[PDB]
């Protein structure tokens, strides 16, 4: 069953801390503060699901726009070759919080796949001017 | 850059080439990857083209996602498989290989981490296992 208590909730209910690029009435993204290239940025729902496989569907399109949105800001933001999009479920595939998020990570040519939150901020500001 | 009409999958589409379907409506369709990372791996398109998600229309987002979905539930379940993982690539430095719109839908199982075309009637014989656990 989904838990209320995971990070992403507390993140959510303005607990803990977040560095955030873009939020309406569906949505949060915010930077990975465990980011696998520089603008990795993770989408959430509001609405909490363990991830993908329990989510109400309708829950799911504001979260893919969302995801495509922030894709070509970060895109643009960094200037990067690519975008990695990936959404884990489940332990074996390596999720680790228990509430829906997919990420989105810039990719550059020929780069193969803990960050203090000022260098998250420079980041944000970047991928925030480039929406 | 330019959508590359001739590309494998926009052929798939256009019924110019085979594939072994697992699901199918008005907007997108459902296939065996043909060169799996795990067994059961399977591809989710748009029928409408574009080169990945950064020129797909939004709209085109919300069928395709809602399919994502149904096949990662039936994937999962048609393999008894621990997780589920969904991937989608951008441009080359994201190692997209085919330059149309596909998510990747790929069963994971605990403890367990290319070129080699799966033959034809094994794609089928995974297909037959999803299509009955949707």
């Amino acid at each position: 069953a989904y838990d209320n208590n995971n990070i992403f909730a507390k993140l959510i209910r303005n607990e803990i801390p977040s560095v955030r690029v873009y939020e309406d009435d569906d949505v949060i993204a915010f930077m990975d503060i465990m980011p696998q290239a520089p603008g990795h940025t993770l989408v959430i729902p509001k609405k909490g699901s363990r991830n993908l496989l329990d989510a109400d569907t309708e829950t799911l399109f504001p979260v893919i726009k969302a995801v495509q949105k922030i894709a070509k800001a970060v895109k643009k933001a960094f200037q990067a070759d690519g975008i990695t999009v990936m959404q884990f479920n489940e332990a074996a595939s390596q999720q680790t919080v228990y509430h829906l998020h997919f990420h989105i990570i810039p990719r550059m040519e020929g780069i193969e796949l803990i960050t203090p939150t000022e260098i998250l901020e420079e980041n944000a500001k970047k991928i925030r001017a480039a929406l």
